[PDB]
Parts: structure tokens; C-alpha cells; sequence
């Protein structure tokens, strides 16, 4: 049910789209959230996904952290997708603005390999401070499952396609 995606490789597809609107339309099995270790969904992709669930994602995440403690940078957990998807794979890419190791980006993308098909953003991009061109390269060289990337910014989308 994904449509209008540009094929980059055998298993990586990309589209200039708002990931919230794309999730509401497609209702995929898995939507990836650009999470932090605390599952505090304040801004960026995480804030936008949580707002679309009417804060139900935050309530569920706070119960998860109270039981399990924080995730690792490069780690993930599977929670409900609420009204946006069957499941949400919360994945923690390194946040370069908070001083985290960029080599953990490959570990973060490895979490996608546990799911046959996913709707996802580029990890560690945007407010996480990493170079999105680097993030797309690690994605294509690490994920073997079918990933549909939603890039919110039109100008960044055009730069990613032109330089791929
Ligand atoms: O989409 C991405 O590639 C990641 C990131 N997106 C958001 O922060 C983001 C924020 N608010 C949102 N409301 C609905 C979707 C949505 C996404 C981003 C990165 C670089 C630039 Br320039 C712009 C946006």
C-alpha cells in the first residue's frame, strides 16, 4: 500500500512526505520513531508522532520506562502504533548535539532487520545533528529488509536523491 516512492536500491525506497500523514494513510505494520533513550517524545519526528496519537504514545512509553529503564543509544523497543500503525519501533540513533558516538548509527539501523517492512525516517538526522547524506548511506548499507523512507523537507529530499 505504499505509493509514489522512488526506488533507491533493491530494498530501500524514498519519498518527500510528512511521516505522520503517510502513517495515517498507509496504516503500516511498523512505523519507526526517532526516539531518545528516555522515550520522551518532545520534538522532531517523535513529537509529531506522539501528538498524532493524542499523547497515548507518551503514556505508554512512560509505563515502559518505569518498568524497564532507559534504552541504549543504538537500541530499540517495540510498542503499540496506536492510530498510526500496528506497531511502533522506537529506535535510538546517536544524537551528535548531545555528544553521542556517530558509529552507533549502524547499530541503530540494524534494529530494522527484525521487521520485514517498515515506514521510517532517516536516523540521527534533523534535531539529532548528523549529516542526512551519511545517514542514508548507512541505511542502504545496513538494512536488508524493505524500508520506505519519509523525508519531511523537500529541499533535503532533492539533495539526497541528487547525491545518492
Ligand atoms: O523528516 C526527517 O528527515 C527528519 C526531520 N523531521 C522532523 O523533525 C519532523 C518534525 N515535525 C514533523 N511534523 C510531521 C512530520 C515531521 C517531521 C527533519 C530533518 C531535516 C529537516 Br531540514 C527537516 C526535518
Amino acid at each position: 500500500s505504499f505509493s509514489g516512492y522512488l526506488k533507491l536500491t533493491d530494498n530501500v525506497y524514498i519519498k518527500n512526505a510528512d511521516i505522520v500523514e503517510e502513517a495515517k494513510k498507509v496504516k503500516p505494520t511498523v512505523v519507526v520513531n526517532a526516539a531518545n533513550v528516555y522515550l520522551k517524545h518532545g520534538g522532531g519526528v517523535a513529537g509529531a508522532l506522539n501528538k498524532a496519537t493524542n499523547n497515548a504514545m507518551q503514556v505508554e512509553s512512560d509505563d515502559y520506562i518505569a518498568t524497564n529503564g532507559p534504552l541504549k543509544v543504538g537500541g530499540s523497543c517495540v510498542l503499540s502504533g496506536h492510530n498510526l500503525a500496528k506497531h511502533c519501533l522506537h529506535v535510538v540513533g546517536p544524537n551528535v548535539n548531545k555528544g553521542e558516538d556517530i558509529q552507533l548509527l549502524k547499530s541503530a539501523y540494524e534494529n530494522f532487520n527484525q521487521h520485514e517492512v517498515l515506514l521510517a525516517p532517516l536516523l540521527s538526522a534533523g534535531i539529532f545533528g548528523a549529516d542526512p547524506i551519511h545517514s542514508l548511506r548507512v541505511c542502504v548499507d545496513t538494512v536488508r529488509t524493505n524500508v520506505y523512507l519519509a523525508v519531511f523537507d523537500k529541499n533535503l529530499y532533492d539533495k539526497l536523491v541528487s547525491s545518492f
